């Protein structure tokens, strides 16, 4: 069901956080100016940080879904899931122990994101944009989008202002 929020997008995948909010890896997204989901620029606004790309649509695109919480990464040691879809429609929930912050070259330049360790009981380059999620008690929470793999290590791009200020 949460899997219906994961859809193909550009050269990778993206994730519906809510009916109005779509997130993806910037490096797989269609060019700025492209019509998406039958919507023209103007009907949506685009924000980016590093390899994190976020679309906000004025009118809901997926009215069938509730808003999920979007956090800026998670605590170290948290075991999250990478919701990997393949073009065949296959669904692979990859367990990942979230780690600390690293950088990596992605195309033109260097982005920064939260590393993670793929747990065995991996990813391929067309998996970029798939969501990292975890259950916080009763609530599913999205913490970022898949950017790249390494040798066991994955990187997630993150985004979001924490509710509480210092």
């Amino acid at each position: 069901s949460i899997w219906s929020r994961v859809v193909q997008f550009g050269t990778g995948w993206g994730f519906w956080v809510s009916g109005h909010v779509f997130i993806t890896a910037k490096h797989v997204a269609p060019p700025k100016g492209t019509e998406i989901f039958g919507r023209k620029p103007g009907d949506f606004t685009v924000t980016s940080s590093g390899d994190f790309l976020k679309y906000y649509f004025t009118s809901a695109v997926r009215p069938d879904i509730p808003a999920m919480v979007l956090e800026n990464g998670c605590q170290e040691g948290v075991v999250a899931s990478v919701l990997v879809k393949r073009a065949s429609g296959e669904m692979l929930a990859l367990a990942v122990r979230m780690g600390s912050q690293a950088a990596i070259k992605i195309g033109s330049a260097v982005v920064h994101g939260q590393t993670g360790m793929l747990l065995t009981g991996g990813t391929i380059p067309g998996d970029a944009g798939c969501p990292y999620v975890y259950k916080k008690g009763n609530t599913w929470v999205v913490i970022g989008v898949h950017v790249a793999a390494t040798g066991n290590t994955v990187i997630a791009a993150t985004h979001g202002e924490p509710t509480l200020e210092a």
